[PDB]
């Protein structure tokens, strides 16, 4: 097949894909991107409809198979190529780029094709100067020229790895990010399972980060980090959170948790973060929640937020698994009840649980109305 990988064997095992890996990361599962648009792979968009068997669809047509949502590597990387090669197509076509590429060497004009998949052909073709100093391999002068841009300020860590390409037609700055990744997870990882970090090193990430271990801070960064259960941390889910968050070290990734926490204060951000601790939270071997378990990780994230969190707590103490719809419906209650409770609708198909709170909660209520300021 005209696709197939083996017809890449010839090349170096470093490739515009492997590049793209680091730079902005690969994801195996459909998702939503920014504009909330159906994605896979390395930012290959399927499709503009809200409808997610639409995105399938498209996928299975583009794949091949039957995927349900899901592909592996080689099947985004030969999404990629194509991608890849379109792209190559646009800037041949483009007066302002073809000839600044067809006088680059193949790892330099890999560069050049990263930067078009982050700014466009418009975006690089802005780049006047600093692509005729590359045409004239001007190298170094490049590479300071193109550090004063926005586009260094907008995503530095990226831009600095593609200006040391363009500034020596090595792979070496993917290379060494290659390396401190993987030289920082050995520090964490489980010593009997390769593949995970462990509570120890969970441990000791939260004590490289200064945290400590019981803050919700810890949470927030195994929910950007889409980690799938409590106290294991995969290796995948360590380089994909790294790589989506701009960070090859702990002093960049201690800087990005106060922006972590910020986003938060977006209600539906928080929504998205509090569903997060359900599944983080729940055994993967079983379909609910344990209550004790529940009640642990509801007072992690809504004290402050839930104004009856200590009411639920008794209410919940003298009770005898928790479900995820009745997980995510305690917070639709929180936002929309009255100080009171007095705007109860009981016949919302709220969960059992929450109707029997609104009944137990009555004694509180009427103590406190009858109660002196
Ligand atoms: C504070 C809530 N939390 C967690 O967030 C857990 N985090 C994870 O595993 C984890 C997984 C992947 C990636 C990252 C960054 C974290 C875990 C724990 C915390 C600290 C620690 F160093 C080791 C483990 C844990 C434990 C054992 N308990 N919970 C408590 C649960 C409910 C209330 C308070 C804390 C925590």
């Amino acid at each position: 097949h005209s696709q197939d990988l083996e017809n890449l064997y010839f090349q170096g095992s470093m490739n515009i894909f492997e590049m793209l890996r680091i730079d902005e990361g690969l994801r195996l599962k459909i998702y939503k991107d920014t504009e909330g648009y159906y994605t896979i792979g390395i930012g290959h968009l399927l499709t503009k409809s809200p409808s997610l068997n639409a995105a399938k669809s498209e996928l299975d047509k583009a794949i091949g198979r039957n995927t349900n949502g899901v592909i592996t590597k080689d099947e985004a990387e030969k999404l990629f190529n194509q991608d890849v090669d379109a792209a190559v197509r646009g800037i041949l076509r483009n007066a302002k780029l073809k000839p600044v590429y067809d006088s680059l060497d193949a790892v330099r004009r890999a560069a050049l094709i990263n930067m078009v998949f982050q700014m466009g052909e418009t975006g690089v073709a802005g780049f006047t100067n600093s692509l005729r100093m590359l045409q004239q391999k001007r190298w170094d002068e490049a590479a300071v020229n193109l550090a004063k841009s926005r586009w260094y300020n907008q995503t530095p860590n990226r831009t600095k790895r593609v200006i040391t390409t363009f500034r020596t037609g090595t792979w070496d700055a993917y290379k060494n990010l290659r390396k401190k990744l993987e030289q920082l997870y050995n520090r964490y990882k489980d010593p009997q399972d390769e593949n995970k970090i462990g509570i120890d090193g969970i441990q000791q990430f939260c004590d490289d980060l200064a945290l400590d271990p019981a803050s919700i801070s810890v949470l927030i960064i195994a929910w950007k980090f889409r980690a799938a259960t409590q106290c294991e941390f995969s290796k995948q889910e360590f380089m994909d959170g790294m790589t989506e968050l701009g960070c090859d070290s702990i002093e960049k990734l201690k800087a990005q948790i106060p922006k972590m926490e910020q986003e938060l204060k977006e209600p539906g951000r928080f929504k998205d973060f509090y569903q997060f601790t359900f599944n983080f939270a729940k055994n993967p071997g079983q379909k609910g929640l344990d209550l004790e378990m529940a009640i642990a990780y509801w007072n992690l994230v809504l004290n402050g937020r839930f104004k009856f969190l200590d009411l639920w707590n008794k209410f919940l103490l003298e009770h005898h698994s928790i479900p995820k719809d009745t997980w995510n419906l305690l917070l639709d209650f929180s936002t929309m009840i009255a100080d009171d409770m007095s705007n109860y609708d009981e016949e919302g198909a709220w969960p059992v649980l929450i109707d029997d709170f609104v009944e137990f909660a009555r004694p509180q209520i009427a103590g406190t109305k009858s109660t002196t300021v």
